[PDB]
C-alpha cells in the first residue's frame, strides 16, 4: 500500500474514494456523473443540505452561525474576511506567529492597516507561542485574526480564545478542522480551505456568527460576500459541484466512524507515536515546543542534510509519498491528517526507525 | 443510453468521463488520485502546462496573451475584469443584449458608473441583436464589455470585433468558447467558467493580453488579480486540482477529433438538425432571428404550454435528461454543447418528433 504524507492537496479516506470512482458515471442510479448535473436541480440541492447537517452535527455549530460554501481557498478569505467584517473600523488586530498567520497579514494591508502582534518567542531553544493571555489587542480593532495551524512551521495554538464579547474572533482552521472538537460559539468567522483535512482542493468552509452580516464592503465581489452567499445558500453562481459532494462523503465516514471525538483519540496516538520516534532518536529532529507541536503537520530535519536526497528515493520506494518539506523550510514534513490512518503513520515510523539504522 | 441536456454543469465526452474514473485512485502509477497530489509536485506541474498548451494550439493564442486558470466561475469574473482593467478609469462601455451581459452590468456598478448600450432589438416579431457596427461607444471608457452566448436566451453574437486599436474588448465565453475558431488578437480580455463547453465546475479560464497587466486596483483580491496569478503561472494559491486535469483530458479529447475545425462542422449540423425540427413544426417554437440563433443554447416553447409537464415526464423516461428551460423564461432548453453527439440531438429531434404525432 501507498500512503501520502502530502499536505495539501491531501489524501483522502480510501472508502470515501472507492465510492466516488464507482458511481463517477452513474450516480444515483441517474445514469449521469454529478459533475454532469445542474446545481439547481433537487438531486444535488439534498446533496448540499445534507453536507451543511452533517457538518454541522459534527462540530456542534449552534443555530446563530451561518455555514458558507464557497470558491477562493484559503487565501481567497484573507481579503474576504477583510472586505465582509471590517465594517467601518480602519483597524484590526492580527496575530502572527507562522507562515500562514502572516501571508492573512500581508492581504490585509489592501483593506486597512493592521495592528500586528508577534508571537513568536523562543523558549529552551524551542519554537514556541506566546499565551492568548498575553495577546496585545487594540480598542478601535474590528476583529483579531490568528491561525490555529501553521502547515509550514508544524506550530498549533490550541487555547481556547476568551477575550469576551467585545472582542471578534476570526481564525484560518485550514489545516486543522476536524481533527479535535472545538467551542464554536468562541469565534466570530472561522475559515477553511477543504484540500488539507476535509476533501478536495477548489472548495472553501466559511463559519460566520449571523450578526457579523450586512457590514460587506461595496468593493467585496459578490462571490465573497457573506450575506449574498447566506441568502443563496451558498448557491449565488455555480459552485464547485464534485468537490461539494466528496466533501458531502467524507462527512459521513466521519461520523460513520465516531466523529471527531474519535478522530481526535487516533490523532492523538498518530501524534505520540511520530512525536516519539523523532525525540528518542538523535538523527530525526523537531524544533517545536511540546505545548505548540501541531498533531497535523508535523516537520523534522535530519541530522545529517546530505541524506535527504537519499531519505525520499528510499521513502518513495517504500510506498511513502511526498515527505518533503516545505519549499522555505528544506528539511521533511509529514502531514497527518484525519484520512491518514494510524496503520500508515506507523509504517513511516517503522520505516525511519530502519533508516537511521543503516544510514545513521 | 442517457443523454443530457443540462445547461451547466454540463455532460463531459464519455471518453474523457471513462478514463478519469479508471485511473481515480491509481493516476500515473502513482497509486493515489490526482486529487491526492500536491500542486506543486512535477507530476501535477506537467499537466498543468500541458493544459495550457493544448489550449493555445486548439484556439491559436498567440505569445502576447496570457492563460489563467481560476476560482470563482463566470460571476467572478464580472468582478475581476473592472477590477484589473478597469485601471485609472470610472467608466466602462457594457453592451447589454441579454441576461448574462446585464448581470455583468449590475457587478461592474460596485465598481465604476458603467455606460450601458441596449442592443436588444425585435425584428420581423425575432429577438434578434444589433450589429457591432451600430454600437454606441463613449471617449474614456476603459474598456467595453459584451457576452457573444446568452445560455438562457439562446442569443447569440458571432461577428467579429472590429473597434478601433483603443478599445479593449473583454468578452464573456462562458457558453461558446471552443464551439468554433475565433481570433483570439481583436479581443483584450477573454473568460470563461469551465463547466459549460469545457470540463467541470470550479475551474475558470481567462486570456489577458499582457499590456493590460499590471493596472489592477489594489482592492482587488490577490487570487482575482491577474497580474499575481499570471507571475505565479495560475498558481498563487492551490488550485482546482482535479477540475484542471478534467480539462486537461478535455482538450486532448478534441484535438483527438480534429481540433474546433471539425468541432464547428459537427455543431453546426447539430444546430441545423434541431432548428430544422422546431421551424418545421407548428408545435415547437423558437423565437430568435437566425442571425442571432446560439447553436449551443437552444431555447423553444411549446405550442400548449399545459403539456410542458408531460414533454418532461415523457422525454425524462426516454432518457433525455435536463430540458426544462430557465426559470426566468420558462418553457424547454437543449443545451448542445461539444460533448453532445450528432447521436444525441437526433435523439432528441426524433423524440419531439414523435411526441408531436401523439399529443399535437
Ligand atoms: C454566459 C455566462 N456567463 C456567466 C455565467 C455564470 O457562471 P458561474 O455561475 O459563475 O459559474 C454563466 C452561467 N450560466 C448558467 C449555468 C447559470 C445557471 C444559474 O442559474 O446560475 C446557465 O445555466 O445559463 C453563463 O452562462
Amino acid at each position: 500500500q501507498i500512503f501520502n504524507f502530502s499536505s495539501g492537496p491531501a489524501m483522502l479516506p480510501a472508502e470515501v474514494l472507492k465510492q466516488a470512482q464507482q458511481e463517477l458515471r452513474d450516480w444515483n442510479g441517474l445514469g449521469t456523473s454529478v459533475m454532469e448535473v445542474s446545481h439547481r436541480g433537487k438531486e444535488f440541492i439534498q446533496v448540499a443540505e445534507e453536507a451543511e447537517k452533517d457538518f454541522r452535527d459534527l462540530l456542534n455549530v449552534p443555530s446563530n452561525y451561518k455555514v458558507l460554501f464557497c470558491h477562493g481557498g484559503g487565501r481567497g478569505q484573507f481579503a474576504a474576511v477583510p472586505l465582509n467584517i471590517l465594517g467601518d473600523k480602519t483597524t484590526a488586530d492580527y496575530v502572527d506567529a507562522g507562515y500562514w498567520a502572516a501571508s492573512a497579514i500581508k492581504e490585509a494591508k489592501k483593506y486597512c492597516t493592521p495592528n500586528v502582534f508577534d508571537a513568536k518567542v523562543t523558549v529552551d531553544g524551542l519554537r514556541a507561542v506566546k499565551p492568548m493571555r498575553e495577546w496585545q489587542l487594540s480598542d478601535n480593532a474590528a476583529y483579531m485574526h490568528y491561525c490555529p495551524n501553521e502547515t509550514i512551521d508544524g506550530i498549533a495554538i490550541d487555547e481556547t480564545p476568551d477575550f469576551g464579547a467585545d472582542v471578534v474572533v476570526a481564525a484560518d482552521f485550514s489545516s486543522t478542522i476536524l481533527s479535535r472538537p472545538i467551542d464554536v460559539s468562541r469565534y466570530g468567522v472561522i475559515y477553511a480551505g477543504a484540500q488539507k483535512n476535509i476533501g478536495p482542493a477548489g472548495l472553501t468552509i466559511v463559519i460566520v456568527r449571523e450578526d457579523l452580516l450586512g457590514k460587506a464592503n461595496i468593493a467585496c465581489p459578490s462571490i465573497l460576500d457573506y450575506s449574498i452567499l447566506n441568502d443563496n445558500g451558498s448557491m449565488f453562481n455555480t459552485p464547485p459541484t464534485f468537490a461539494w459532494y466528496l466533501s458531502g462523503l467524507v462527512f459521513k465516514w466521519l461520523k460513520a466512524n465516531g466523529g471527531v471525538a474519535e478522530m481526535d483519540k487516533i490523532n492523538q496516538q498518530k501524534a505520540e507515536l511520530l512525536y516519539g520516534v523523532i525525540d528518542n532518536s538523535d538523527f530525526y529532529r523537531n524544533d517545536v515546543a511540546k505545548r505548540n507541536r501541531s498533531r497535523m503537520n508535523v516537520p523534522f530535519q535530519l541530522a545529517d542534510s546530505a541524506l535527504d536526497k537519499l531519505f525520499l528515493e528510499e521513502s518513495f520506494a517504500a510506498g511513502l509519498h511526498a515527505l518533503k518539506g516545505h519549499r522555505v523550510v528544506g528539511g521533511m514534513r509529514a502531514s497527518i491528517y484525519n484520512a491518514m490512518p494510524l496503520e500508515g503513520v506507523k509504517a513511516l515510523t517503522d520505516f525511519m526507525v530502519e533508516f537511521e539504522r543503516r544510514h545513521g
